[PDB]
């Protein structure tokens, strides 16, 4: 069984790794089927934001990462949507 990640738009594999964020910290999470075990990380902001439409900058393990605001999403909330 797969686990499905909402804020991807998809399902991972059983002991596959993805990072998901929050508005404050960023949760790396393994696919246990269904559902994933995540650990809470540290993160800290990027010096620069790339984000787009008030998106939140999260860097951790050397990549950046973007928390989207409602109604949009993406690698940079480029994306128009539930707003
Ligand atoms: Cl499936
Ligand atoms: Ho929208
Ligand atoms: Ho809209």
């Amino acid at each position: 069984e797969k686990c499905f990640e909402p804020q991807l738009l998809r399902f991972f594999h059983k002991n596959e790794i993805w990072y998901r964020t929050e508005q404050a910290a960023v949760a790396r999470c393994q696919c246990k089927g269904p559902d994933a075990h995540c650990q809470r990380l540290a993160s800290q902001a990027c010096r620069t934001n790339p984000c787009l439409h008030g998106g939140r900058c999260l860097e951790v393990e050397g990549h950046r990462l973007c928390h989207c605001p409602v109604g949009y999403t993406g690698p940079f909330c480029d994306v128009d949507t539930a707003a």
